[PDB]
């Protein structure tokens, strides 16, 4: 199917080892890591927090993030909530409304207290996605009827309720409503084809808010936001080189579907790279979602001996390492060493000195050759640590000293360092093997440009071509020199070097692997930057870094990972090839679900830039708080398949206050259909009196209202009633502003309720201003209780200063037999507290007045429309009839 | 943790002052948690580590 994998020549054909795959490195390289940290925490005195060390399901938590791009944050509906009621009296003719939203904002979450932070925190989160569950609906196939030609819509669909005030209300304003009721018409309801309903009815300003930026979202995200991801996701598809089917994407919309649109496919990859510590995790979702399946292909075995007659065979040098097999120890440990060619910085190879293996001497020596020719320690990026690529050198150096044959000469230098002679009978200079890690001189880069820049990549953030010892991926389908020349400098000075030493029967061998060495080079190249190119792949300002930060010995925040091999590991690794068969089985989902995990950690951003302000606004609510609070709240009203990505690396544990303080400073916000659904949710509670909780609450001694009645109808007819709710506050002169600071003092020296009563009998008013309280409506028609009628602002335990207050209305019921007299007590009742909120809650309007609430331009769709979701339908497999200039 | 800020908890500190609260008076106990409030943390740098 593909033009390099026709192998026509019987070199490259040769026996199948073992495999891999893309599934099964990222639960292995996990592995590897958590053990690492198990051991030396189990042979060392450490002292630290116990933190478990569980290896996550891999394949889990990515079918769980597919699962959540098939969510749906609107909902469909045919009429919309009660949002309004009446209260009947004895009075007819004249009643009073309560808008049910606050009834419902009443009890959202706990009580405000002034000592548990991070229940205030979810209080607030309760809320807010209390206002964007309720007000984002759709309204679709709303009942009807007709009345004399024209449409009225049903009274089930406006957002009134006055069933209660028909059997009390006088039969000339039955009439005077009926025509209120006639007069919800379907507004141009009268013509064919219209395809929407219109119609006018009645809702909260809170919800109403959501409504519109819902409905405005399907006007202006459609066809062309579509023709954008899709045109994206042609050229991730031209890159990574994927076959298409003979079926393309017509745009044609039928006249009764209506596409929603929730995510957005060029992905700003900055906001992965902003979490904090995140660095293993993204590499771990980078080793799922694309590495292809492969199988390591060990070499033809002709290429070390040649049969002559019968009994006449030339034998190699190393013919006791060829006829080995790896134990699985050692097969775990050539797994990290192509896992580190793989991903060229970010993994580092070690040593792994151990005590109880026993190795032959000569594996070592050999393995000191090896190393110099397949790692990389150039100028530009590293697979090998600064003491790994030091073994090394001392590991040739006593390759090329111990002469089994007859001597050649040799002159030291003046050092004492290895590999400072001269070796040979022309004197080669074994000088430049030494590891130099600005120059790269003993080990591939040496004279090679590895890193190149062709060509504008899909994913912006990472734009570079890695190319292992100067070769292409296509010197497989089109090759440039011959069969024999196959040669790069890296490798060629080793072969010189080795001849001159008297080693020429083991220059014969590594001269006769050539082209079986740049083979499985051209082939890592081709899983680099053609299917390891993710959102999850390292930027080119972290890339660059990885080196110079690595000699200076600095602090960074893309450290690599560290991983050990051991001597033979270093042999068994040579004649291999990891040539990939099939490619992953999500690289097709796999955008999509880098998708809705960037969507998810901006609306996590959001979440924790208007929590972070609460101490700058309201500071005497939040004395001990701190900025992990807001941290920990928001997570729990999170989906756990996104924060399970987040501590793949287990870094949940291991993050300092000033790292979760850096993240919600950062602007990256990838914006998608439920960050424009949030964001208009927190604009509605920029003032929190829609939110029932204010600090505008007073204490002022006034009786309970007394009417002394003398007329029993006029007293009937005009609904009396008496609540502690205020139509404006007072002035800002005559009132004592009282705090936190200063209450409290008050209580210890014993003060408070002397200079509290002070204040009380020279008819004054006190503000408790400076925290926030749980405020409840309630209603009674007899004399409420004592915590209702002198129910203080604040309680003991020394004080409570936020205790949650009440607003009660008290309808005064009225019969024929009362004196007047009756009602009239000789020692009064008092009430102290008073709160205002500025919000039309409770309002004594007449019946004329009744459905003059009417003022919300709804918008519904007719019942011969669909509603469907498109998101699941953006996989890369996918290709479009007109292409995107 | 106060008022964004940090401090240490009392005993941290090395005193024992744990028999002598319930005899002191309230005027004052008040007064000794806000002189037990200025006991701040600073940060610090020792070899480059927080």
């Amino acid at each position: 199917q593909r033009p390099e994998r026709i192998k026509t020549t019987p070199y490259l054909e040769g026996d199948v080892l073992s495999s891999d795959s893309g599934p099964l490195l990222s639960v292995f390289a996990l592995q590897e890591i958590m053990q690492k940290v198990r051991q030396v925490q189990a042979d060392y005195m450490t002292a630290t927090r116990e933190v478990d060390f569980t290896v996550p399901d891999v394949q889990k938590i990515l079918d769980d993030i597919k699962a959540l791009a098939a969510e749906q944050v609107y909902k469909i509906v045919k009429v919309p909530s009660i949002s309004f009621r009446h209260i009947v009296m004895q009075s007819r003719d004249r009643v009073l409304r309560v808008d049910t939203y606050y009834e419902e904002m009443s009890q959202v979450g706990d009580v405000i207290t002034e000592d548990e932070p991070e229940k205030f925190y979810s209080t607030i989160i309760k809320k807010v996605r209390f206002i964007r569950g309720k007000g984002s609906f759709i309204l679709h196939d709303i009942p009807t009827r007709d009345h004399r030609g024209m449409e009225v819509a049903e009274p089930e669909v406006l957002g009134v309720e006055f069933k209660n005030v028909l059997p009390v209300l006088t039969a000339e304003h039955r009439a005077m409503i009926q025509n209120a009721l006639d007069g919800s018409i379907i507004e141009n309801g009268n013509v064919a084809t219209r395809d929407v309903d219109v119609f006018i009815g009645a809702c909260s300003e809170p919800v109403y808010r959501i409504y519109n930026r819902l409905q405005g979202y399907i006007e202006a995200v459609q066809l062309q936001e579509l023709r954008n991801s899709i045109g994206w996701l042609e050229r991730l598809g031209h890159r990574k080189r994927i076959t298409y089917s003979q079926e393309v994407l017509t745009d044609f919309r039928r006249q009764d579907t209506i596409w929603v649109l929730a995510l957005q496919l060029p992905v700003n990859p900055q906001v992965v790279w902003d979490v904090p510590r995140s660095s293993i995790a993204n590499l771990i979702m980078n080793i799922a979602t694309c590495l292809p399946t492969g199988e390591y292909i060990a070499p033809n075995p002709r290429i070390s001996s040649i049969t002559l007659t019968q009994r006449i065979t030339t034998t190699g040098p190393f013919a006791i390492l060829t006829g080995s097999t790896p134990t699985a120890q050692q097969l775990n440990d050539v797994r990290k060493i192509y896992l580190a060619l793989m991903f060229p910085g970010q993994i580092i190879l070690d040593l792994k000195i151990d005590p109880g293996e026993r190795m032959d001497p000569a594996v070592r020596m050999v393995a000191g050759v090896v190393g110099h020719l397949l790692f990389t320690a150039g100028g530009r990026f590293t697979n090998l640590t600064q003491n790994m690529a030091r073994q090394l050198d001392i590991a040739l150096n006593d390759y090329l000293l111990y002469m089994y044959n007859t001597r050649v000469q040799v002159n030291y230098g003046p050092t004492g360092e290895p590999l400072d002679f001269q070796i040979g009978r022309n004197q080669y200079d074994c000088n430049v093997f030494r590891a130099d890690f600005a120059t790269g001189t003993g080990y591939n880069g040496w004279a090679t440009i590895d890193v190149e820049y062709r060509e504008p990549a899909p994913y912006v953030h990472a734009q570079r071509y890695i190319r292992y010892c100067g070769i292409d991926s296509r010197e497989l389908i089109n090759p440039t020199t011959y069969g024999i020349g196959m040669t790069y400098h890296c490798y060629n000075e080793m072969l010189r070097m080795l001849v001159a030493a008297g080693k020429d029967s083991e220059a014969a061998y590594f001269r006769s692997m050539l082209p079986f060495h740049m083979v499985r080079f051209a082939r890592i190249n081709q899983i680099i930057n053609e299917d390891l190119h993710s959102v999850f792949s390292l930027p080119d300002d972290m890339f660059n870094a990885l080196l110079p930060d690595l000699i200076a010995g600095a602090h960074q925040n893309a450290d690599p990972v560290v991983l050990d091999v051991s001597w033979i590991s270093l042999w068994f690794a040579f004649n291999r090839s990891f040539e990939p068969t099939h490619r992953n089985e999500m690289l097709e989902v796999a955008p999509l679900i880098e998708s809705v995990y960037a969507s998810e950690l901006s609306v996590m951003k959001v979440d924790m830039r208007h929590l972070s302000l609460m101490q700058r606004r309201f500071p005497d609510v939040l004395i001990q708080a701190r900025p992990s609070h807001f941290w920990k709240a928001v997570l729990n009203d999170s989906p756990e398949a996104v924060k399970a990505v987040m501590n793949l690396s287990h870094s949940h544990n291991f993050i300092n206050i000033r790292d979760m303080m850096r993240w919600v400073m950062l602007p990256s916000l990838q914006p998608s259909l439920k960050l424009a659904l949030e964001e208009e949710a927190w604009a509605a509670a920029n003032d929190f009196e829609d939110l029932m909780l204010t600090d505008q609450v007073y204490m002022h001694r006034d009786m309970l209202p007394e009417p002394r009645l003398d007329d029993i109808e006029r007293f009937r007819q005009e609904g009396f009633y008496y609540t502690n709710m205020l139509e404006a506050p007072p002035e800002i002169d005559r009132v004592v502003q009282y705090t936190y600071e200063i209450a409290r003092l008050q209580a210890n020296m014993g003060q408070f309720r002397a200079a509290l009563r002070r204040i009380m009998d020279d008819d004054d008013w006190v503000r408790f201003g400076g925290v926030l309280r749980t405020v409840r409506v309630k209603f009674y028609d007899a004399r409420p209780p004592d915590d209702v009628l002198q129910g203080l602002p604040f309680s003991y335990d020394t004080i409570k200063y936020a205790t949650e207050t009440t607003i009660f209305y008290l309808i005064y019921n009225v019969e024929f037999s009362n004196t007047p007299d009756s009602l009239v007590l000789i020692n009064p009742t008092y009430t102290m507290t008073k709160v205002f909120i500025n919000k039309r809650i409770v309002e004594r309007v007449r019946v004329g007045q009744i459905l003059a609430v009417l003022n919300r331009r709804f918008v519904a769709y007719k019942g011969k429309m669909r509603i469907m979701d498109i998101t699941q339908s953006l996989k890369m497999g996918t290709k479009l009839a007109a292409p995107t200039v």
